[PDB]
């Protein structure tokens, strides 16, 4: 019941209904127009107290924080998924981002670092192809020349099920190369500020990566896109890149979307 | 002395000449690098420090902040003095950046919030014309519908010059309603991420642009991109977006780079 409150007002102080600066409703209140129990709505209004967003204590009561003026400090959090959590039309928003500023950077890595630009692509799609067409995660790891360092990357200890905790590791490894093109070729744009962006985000991506990529379609998907991206690269016609990087939004996009009516909770 | 000290360590830890991963050098064939006193270098490696960007110390070999991992700390922190130290290709990055995906968040605000964001740019445009126009920042202040929310953020005595003070003042106007023109835009885009990345540089922004629109012709040129954009959205022609804010990019870059 906590994680729907969670994620209801989250939600709430984004797409403004909950504005920044607010007073957040007193709580008697709140809890119809949240519709949930309040021993676990303030269990949750402490918890999203400060994670980072919202006001304590006694006698004034609870607003949310800032209107934002400049606080940078700790203002992604808490945080955020998979999408149990908000994402929103954060997350979401992110990624519609993501697919915003892409045909950017990558066209200029595209340019200035051709060279770079395919060397990574092309180490991207092989490490892939090792991941999933191994019989196994233990395999995977047991032929990879980088093995130790995935290792200080890659980590599960919380599932003790080997055959999901596996499953799950494959699909941690599959986002770490996911953000490998991305941070990569983001720095090989010659501008810093898309790579920072990205090693800023580097735990959102991390989380939400390692839920998306638990899909096999999704692993797919993100693996032909690499490959016309090397394609587009090679050729030099960074006329199509931008209609790639949408069309793989798109189907990314719609899949994120069927990762959602389906399945559990 | 100081400054060029500092900037030169800023800007290449910057592109990695001391890459974030780095043990920095002794000092003295720092002084042998390029030729300041360096019973200051270490005035201004600390003041770097301070700052944030390096770390000082024990015994050690001083080494330079994390190398990235983050804290994202509040490293603006802000040795975006202005950007005189510097504007390295930091503030030329973000400006191309800015220039980068302005057409974008534009595209979007005029196309779901097409007499929304054309209010904003006539609002801007107006408010800009009343300003260059008036015959003092007096005068404008005393005609503005807007002078007390104006005078909440814009204010500058510390310099005597009257005079002076009238110009830089017009200046940080000029920069007010250029910033609301591109954050309220973008916070019009549709995606929030935009106009919040805007909030989160608002500071950076208002020192950058307060100098860079000290300069007339830069305020005219602005003027006239603001009305292009205006022009474009009422148009409905969506596609000569990132021809006018290129062209922008180019001519104010051109101004930034000192003209
Ligand atoms: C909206 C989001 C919110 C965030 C805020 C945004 C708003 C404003 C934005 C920002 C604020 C503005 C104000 C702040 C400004 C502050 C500035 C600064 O502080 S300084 C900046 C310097 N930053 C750097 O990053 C430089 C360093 N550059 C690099 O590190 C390169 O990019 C690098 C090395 C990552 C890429 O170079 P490669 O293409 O050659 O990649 P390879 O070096 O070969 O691989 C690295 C490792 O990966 C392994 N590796 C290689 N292939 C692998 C494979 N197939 N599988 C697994 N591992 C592999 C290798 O074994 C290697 O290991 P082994 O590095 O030795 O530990
Ligand atoms: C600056 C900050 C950058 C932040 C980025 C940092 C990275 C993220 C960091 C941390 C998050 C964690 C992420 C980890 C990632 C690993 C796991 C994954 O890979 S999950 C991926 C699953 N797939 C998605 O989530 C779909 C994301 N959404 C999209 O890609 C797009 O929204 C898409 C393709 C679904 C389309 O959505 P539409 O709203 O943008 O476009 P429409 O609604 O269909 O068309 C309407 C308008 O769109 C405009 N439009 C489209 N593109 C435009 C553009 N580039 N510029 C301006 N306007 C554009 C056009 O004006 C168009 O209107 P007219 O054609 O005139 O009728
Ligand atoms: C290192 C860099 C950091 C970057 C950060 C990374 C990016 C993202 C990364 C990770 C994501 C993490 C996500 C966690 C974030 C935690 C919090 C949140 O979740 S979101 C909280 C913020 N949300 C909003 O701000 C909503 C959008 N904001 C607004 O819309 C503005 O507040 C608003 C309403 C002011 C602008 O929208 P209008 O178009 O409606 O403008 P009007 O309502 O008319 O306000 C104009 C004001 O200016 C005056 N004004 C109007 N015309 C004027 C004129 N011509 N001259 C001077 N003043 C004028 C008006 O009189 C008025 O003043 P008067 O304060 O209301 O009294
Ligand atoms: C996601 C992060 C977002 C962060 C956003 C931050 C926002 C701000 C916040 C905090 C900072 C504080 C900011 C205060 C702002 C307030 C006050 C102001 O307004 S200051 C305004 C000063 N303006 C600048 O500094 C210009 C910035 N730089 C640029 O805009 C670009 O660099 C630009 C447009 C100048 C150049 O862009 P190109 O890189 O696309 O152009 P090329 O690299 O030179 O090449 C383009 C191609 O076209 C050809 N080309 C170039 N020039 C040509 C010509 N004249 N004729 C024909 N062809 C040409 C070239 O040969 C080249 O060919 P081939 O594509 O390589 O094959």
């Amino acid at each position: 019941p906590a994680g729907f409150a969670e994620k209801y007002i989250i939600e709430s102080i984004w797409n403004g209904r909950f504005p920044p600066g607010s007073i957040l409703p007193a709580e008697r209140e709140l809890s119809e127009l949240i519709g949930v129990t309040r021993t676990t709505l303030r269990e949750v209004l402490q918890r999203l107290a400060r994670d980072g967003w919202l006001t304590i204590q006694h006698g004034k009561p609870t607003k949310v924080n800032q209107f934002m003026e400049t606080s940078g400090l700790h203002i992604l959090d808490t945080l955020m998924t998979l999408d149990a959590e908000n994402a929103t039309s954060i997350v979401e928003d992110l990624l519609a981002a993501r697919t915003n500023i892409s045909p950017i950077f990558m066209r200029y890595a595209f340019k200035l670092n051709k060279e770079s630009a395919e060397r990574i692509m092309i180490n991207v799609i092989e490490s892939c192809e090792a991941l999933v067409n191994a019989p196994s995660w233990d395999a995977f790891i047991a032929a990879s020349p980088y093995a130790e360092k995935i290792q200080q990357h890659v980590k599960e200890d919380s599932e003790k099920d080997e055959l999901k905790r596996q499953e799950i590791l494959i699909a941690k490894t599959f986002n770490f190369y996911d953000y490998m093109l991305f941070q990569r070729l983001a720095f090989h744009s010659g501008n810093q500020i898309y790579g920072l962006i990205f090693n800023g985000l580097k735990k959102l991506y991390d989380r939400v990566g390692s839920y998306y990529f638990s899909n096999p379609q999704a692993r797919e998907l993100a693996m032909e896109f690499y490959r016309q991206l090397l394609a587009v690269c090679q050729s030099g016609e960074r006329e199509h890149l931008p209609q790639v990087i949408r069309q793989y939004g798109i189907a990314s996009g719609h899949i994120w979307n069927q990762m959602k009516m389906t399945l559990p909770s």
